[PDB]
């Protein structure tokens, strides 16, 4: 009735993200389970989060089953391609208060964001945070410093969000502890990796409809999201080629199965074009960067790249490419929504039968929710587990409720215990049917552990 | 007149050599090792006991330890693991060992108190480096007046770990250690890698079968289950899993794995009842990789397809019931390490029955039983490891500190990852691999040093 | 002033062209006989009926046709196999052509009759291209008079081939056939490698479901379901297959898959009690490629475990019994050629019930009806054949023949092998690869010429 | 005792020999259901089979299936390194005249052969010949012309002696009939293929032991062998390239995954050392030819291998590889049997500790027979089943027996009609317990088969 605090791009697409969020909640177990399992005890009575991540169906899913356990919320996207505007008119027809759609520019990104943390043009009164690489916290930390006050913590999603977080606490700047969800294993070791294996290939597909059997790829990192990325074109039929600067991922990649190389010759990157291996380069037909580091595929090796070639970041900010000499230097020709030949020809227009062209997917965002829909929702339902269990934990401890000197001892950035973790794993193990073993009571003794759990020390690395 | 050793053949020693000068060719972070320290010889005084298998990369081991300053005593750790060319080579260069392959579980004992023992009195050692913990398990239980004068003990493999922190919790634990296993270079490359290349080698070296097309049942997922999964999977098995821990059971799946019990809802009630008999009769081939007991037990034995393999890969036979085999029903030898097992009774059996079961080196380690292990390149981070691990106990001095001090020192711990990374450098470039240097701007960007560590003690990689 | 096409909108012709630069680029031996034939105009006088999905691949192979000298009039041999702006991009461009996404039957039959008829009255053609055979139906059954001026038919694809075999074993053939499928840079291109690149790719555009660790069942393992298969494996799913073929079958072993039938002693005597309902209640996913008919049958329809995604991949639809969901279960659209059909019965469904299945293109080509069939670089092959075939039977002038040469001319016939080895050289160049030259010593110790062709037409491949 | 018509290399091991025979016939049940299929009816009795291959296990089931069919043999191996020991003792041992062992030298290989041809100093009464790589079959028209006038048919095992037997009868030349039993699917695309898959990175294995993974690989050649081959490497994690002559063949290779080279540049190969690509083969670690072509590692492409590069053969012949240029300039160290270290220092001596050598594998015969044991017994199976039913057709039509214009007719080179393929393939997949579906009497009229099969027309490729 008179529901208008919202901002989406159509809100006559709700019934079509209904009908994918019923089939995604199928597709939840883990998710659904929390649902289930706390709807009675209403843990998140009197939450009110301010959330900034994708806003796909995964996400709706989230969102739903937060509410579900008694939040109130105002969300945004982390990101301006990776919206389904399917999802953001579903949770909007549904009276959640969401500012998100695909194709945002950088003002509206920001506009949005603010959307959540003003109501009726004042601050909310927000008392938890779930984010994704950071930029909501960055925001309040940086411009509603008093809000925080009465935040009892932060749940963050992922790898380069969790760094700034430890960036803030090393320099005492960090006002409200955190529970650190991406290093959970069942998020890190899942998510991460399988679905960046799952997605990597399939965005490539749909921007550009390429054949990848037997043509040569150029994968930067071998982390969590380089090992799924590089599997994801490896299992495609494409000759792989790793570059890393961590030997112990780069020994990985070598027994693996890939041959690890440098975009520099021996390795060393003096920012001169004489640098650049450029016979390498001018072999590869496709290079991903997977390492939330900056200017990782830089303007030297784009000038050698093949002609033709496709770029791309799986990495979470656009940086990890230099499209900004791009943008400065040479002309761009829209294929599709996401989908642009860069022709190195010159600034001033372009030749419709250029050759020498690159083709650049979603501006150097994230490429798997730019081109496609991220990660599948079997597998976020272990990443959107472990945001439930976080947010009810840090709701829980109170952090803003103690005195002065009792935040002190609380200022933390934490994962979640194991026995979680594991809890999260078994409900997904049986979503594909699995039968996990029980252990005898002779067995667990002889092993050292608890029947039930947990089965590993805190130092294993699966 | 050289005599203080024990081998099956003294005259392999020229092919042990000639193998020993090849394996040093594949193992650059060893002999990197090996030369980067021959000038300080920072093991010079040490007197290590080893006890791990007798293979041609552990030659290579020991004469690297040799090469620093040691003097050794060894012996294999497992009755099937020794290479008998390569105790042959070691014992040829003047080197007391005591390993042959085939031992008996007497002369198992015998070979490590040879090794403990010189002329009769026991050796004065300062130093250990064991693989599964049996030597330190009898100098714990026989020789406690000789961990007086020991500095450290460095520890090969996952089981051998478990016994250590077991002994710690429990004030049992003599003297420091340090877990050569959760290096990553060790852990996530030797006890996954290794098993991948030598496990269905292993299996083709004794029963010579096609894998292709068959059904394979892996009990347990960890570091060696993984890689025994992927060494049958890319043969092209069809391979299941089993799990008590749900995590590695999700690893399991989302590798593209179906995940089982043996037991019905997996719950093992210790009654045939409980057996998923319709699944094991399914199976050709079970290989267990725990380090847990029983995890293929009398029922799972009786219910599995006829002529199925049954295999272990774990440290300890008895993660298979081979006793229950032993008590009940008769084996014929195909080979050495390769037995038929007849299900038709005690007393004797009929040459062409097709009620058997075939069982890989009397449920030993498979890999090193039936095949010669994992191989140089790989065994070459372990190795490096190890002589990391050899120094930094020697140095520290254990022994002649005073009590309070040894209070402080008395753990087990890992080798530092700026190490780690080390050893994978060289692995690496190994390869003719290229690592890329990241530049000062990089660097700050990430928080890290241009020269490493490049990640937080917490990472998983 | 040119209105001789429909399509869906003509505005997306700008968007058509930008993709048929790209797909230019990705087809070099399509491209090379552009270049190598324009200067000749081989096909000038030519005039073709096409009929075959009007993708943006099917666009650059059209523009190949009359940039050699051809006239043209084209339409799609599928309801949703079209790519709306590659239509649009061929219109603007003065080209006949009737088709798009989402065409009902009576529509598809429509577009046909389009390029059959030009003002009301049959065109003046002489040349046929067909995927599937169906304009090659219409015209021997409706038109027959047009075949009197027709040199020939080159088919894609292996259910036409199929029907043009039938006509000649009757003798009711009237014009000789080129079979485009048989050529190895077709059938073992296209059929296996394209589906392994777009079976995937659909099923994740439909319903974005994580395929690794689920349960597929594919029927059928020729060269489609061999592709599919492999789709399906290298995403992690644990794939079965059946086959009635057993050397089929003997391969689908070899190649690491279980090899099941849904049926008891594989005996599809058409009751529920034939069903393995415990086979049936565990998959996840299945897909038909056979060619074959009611392959995936209601019975197993209604055994299928719940939200079992169903879809088909080969050419026609009757391969799932679709008439059966369609009188009995009620369907519920997600979004277009994505349903569920819910087993709860006709009238109505529950918004929320639990058991239904996806159904993807209502059971038509799912990787042409939920994404955009083969790239590219693999269509290159199968369009390159095709350019070829055409000049072969149009420079043959069959129809100018009297009678008794064209019996003793009428046949069904591959392309020679040297063509095939040709265009894989495109192929393979195209890739950056670099082929290797015999020597005149080897060449005439193998018995081939320099020059090819390297392998007696016997050859497998 | 009392028979000697024999000779091995330790009869002592027949025990052992006769445990794997035992267990090979688990294996093996194409072959074990022909043997109870036929044993009744003796369609082999009368029969006097030549045969030479490979003295292995596979090849003792195959024997003694023969004779169990009424046929005497007289039988040696095909190798001069194939032969397993404890086989070839196992037969003998059961009465059959065998002339076999690991390690023979050329001389001996020759005199085993003319040991089966002559009995007491004389020709056999052969009427029957089983060939794999037609020496058998090349020394007969050569030395022995007058023993054909008696033989009813050749069945040939292999792709080179298949050509072997089609320019004979090209020249009219091929005194008898023959089979090409490598032709059936359940040979060809089974044993050819799937069997190197098997048995190539085993051999390398038992040779050297070396790690696969990580490491770069050149196969020269991508048909049956070739496709075999290069899975068995990449499956190990191996970086593979492919060599090919054959465009199409290249084509598939590119599609599989793998990179297309050439060890000349442009692919072009004058004889000349600059024709080499010294760059591309000082990185391979392992070159593998599965040919059948002469030549094909020549003696520039061993000159420019990497230092301690592996080298092998898998074709049937060794002269793929030019050891012969080896033997005249370098020095070879045996490192253990059929295991030899070659230093390219020099011809005469070499330094124990020199690192510029190359590892050579069975003195480049068949590696997979010379350092393992050959393909498995379950793969063989198919291979066999196909000889048995080939010897039992040729016996049967009796062309030595014929009028002169009937011979005339029947003087061919033939292959089994695919209706006994697929009885072949049937069998195979009921031993992995694969169930096999029977079309309807209205799906069988749809795709015009009979439901009994054959399933393809003549003209199918699989
Ligand atoms: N797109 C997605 O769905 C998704 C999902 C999870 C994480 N991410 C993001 O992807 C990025 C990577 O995350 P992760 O978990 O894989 O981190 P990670 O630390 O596990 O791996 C990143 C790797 O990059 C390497 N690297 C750094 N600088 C390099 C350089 N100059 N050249 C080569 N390699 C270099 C590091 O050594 C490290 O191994 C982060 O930004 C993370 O937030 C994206
Ligand atoms: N053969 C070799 O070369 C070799 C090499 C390294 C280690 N090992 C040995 O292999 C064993 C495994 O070592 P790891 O590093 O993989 O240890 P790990 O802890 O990583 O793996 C063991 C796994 O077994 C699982 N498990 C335990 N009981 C089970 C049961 N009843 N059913 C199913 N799964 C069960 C545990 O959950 C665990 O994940 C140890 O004995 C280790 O010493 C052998
Ligand atoms: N969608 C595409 O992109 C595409 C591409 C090429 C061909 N096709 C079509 O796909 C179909 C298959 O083509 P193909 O080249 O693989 O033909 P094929 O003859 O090589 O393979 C079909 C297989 O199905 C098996 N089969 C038949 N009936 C069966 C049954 N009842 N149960 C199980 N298996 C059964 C047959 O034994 C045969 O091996 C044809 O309709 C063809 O036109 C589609
Ligand atoms: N070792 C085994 O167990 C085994 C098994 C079967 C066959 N073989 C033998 O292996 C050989 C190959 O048999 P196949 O069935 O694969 O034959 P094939 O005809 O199918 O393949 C041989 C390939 O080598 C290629 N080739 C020829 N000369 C070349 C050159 N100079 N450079 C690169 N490639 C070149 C040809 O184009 C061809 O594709 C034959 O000698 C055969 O008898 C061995
Ligand atoms: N589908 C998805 N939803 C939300 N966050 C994601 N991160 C990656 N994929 C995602
Ligand atoms: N094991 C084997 N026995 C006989 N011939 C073979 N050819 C290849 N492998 C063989
Ligand atoms: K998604
Ligand atoms: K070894
Ligand atoms: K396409
Ligand atoms: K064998």
């Amino acid at each position: 009735a008179g529901f208008t605090d919202y901002k989406v791009a159509d809100i006559t697409l709700a019934a079509w993200g209904r009908r994918e969020l019923i089939i995604a909640e199928s597709e939840m177990p883990a998710l659904m389970g929390l649902r289930r399992k706390y709807a009675g005890q209403q843990p998140l009575k009197g939450a009110k989060i301010l959330g900034c991540i994708h806003m796909t169906i995964q996400t709706g899913v989230l969102i739903e089953t937060l509410v579900a356990l008694g939040a109130e919320v105002r969300w945004s996207s982390c990101n301006i391609f990776s919206t389904q505007d399917q999802a953001a008119a579903a949770i909007a027809a549904a009276g959640i208060p969401v500012f998100a759609w695909k194709g945002e520019t950088e003002e509206e990104y920001e506009w949005c964001i603010e959307q959540t943390i003003l109501k009726d043009g004042q601050p909310w009164d927000a008392n938890m945070v779930l984010d994704d690489g950071g930029d909501l916290t960055e925001i309040l930390h940086k411009k509603y410093p008093q809000m925080l006050e009465r935040i009892h913590g932060i749940t963050e999603e992922t790898t380069t969000g969790v760094h700034r977080l430890l960036d803030m606490l090393k320099n005492g700047t960090l006002k409200v502890p955190a529970i650190n969800v991406n290093d959970s294993v069942t998020k890190s070791k899942n998510d991460n990796k399988y679905g960046c294996r799952h997605s990597l290939n399939d965005a490539i597909k749909r921007g550009t409809d390429h054949l990848l059997s037997g043509k040569q790829a150029l994968v930067i990192g071998y982390g969590d999201v380089g090992k799924g990325s590089s599997q994801s074109l490896r299992q495609e039929g494409m000759i792989v080629k790793v570059a890393e600067v961590d030997p112990i991922c780069a020994m990985q990649a070598c027994m693996d199965g890939f041959e690890v190389v440098s975009p520099y010759k021996n390795g060393i990157n003096d920012g001169t074009e004489a640098s650049i291996d450029a016979a390498l380069l001018g072999k590869i037909d496709l290079i991903v960067t997977t390492t939330g580091n900056v200017n990782v595929c830089d303007a030297n090796m784009l000038k050698a790249l093949k002609k033709r070639a496709v770029v791309c970041n799986i990495g979470h900010f656009d940086n990890e490419i230099d499209t900004a000499f791009m943008r400065k230097n040479w002309a761009w020709e829209e294929v599709k929504p996401q989908v642009h030949k860069i022709h190195r020809t010159g600034k001033d227009g372009f030749d419709a039968h250029n050759d020498d062209y690159l083709i650049l997917l979603a501006e150097g965002r994230l490429v798997n929710l730019g081109n496609a829909t991220g990660h599948p929702s079997r597998i976020m339902d272990g990443s959107f587990a472990n945001q439930v269990l976080a947010q009810i934990h840090l709701f829980e401890q109170k952090y803003a409720d103690l005195p002065a000197a009792e935040k002190a001892k609380r200022l933390s950035v934490e994962v979640l215990p194991k026995k979680l973790d594991e809890e999260v794993a078994l409900e997904m193990v049986k979503g594909f049917g699995g039968v996990v073993t029980q252990l005898t009571p002779k067995q667990a003794e002889y092993i050292g552990v608890s029947v039930e759990g947990p089965f590993k020390p805190d130092t294993y690395r699966y």
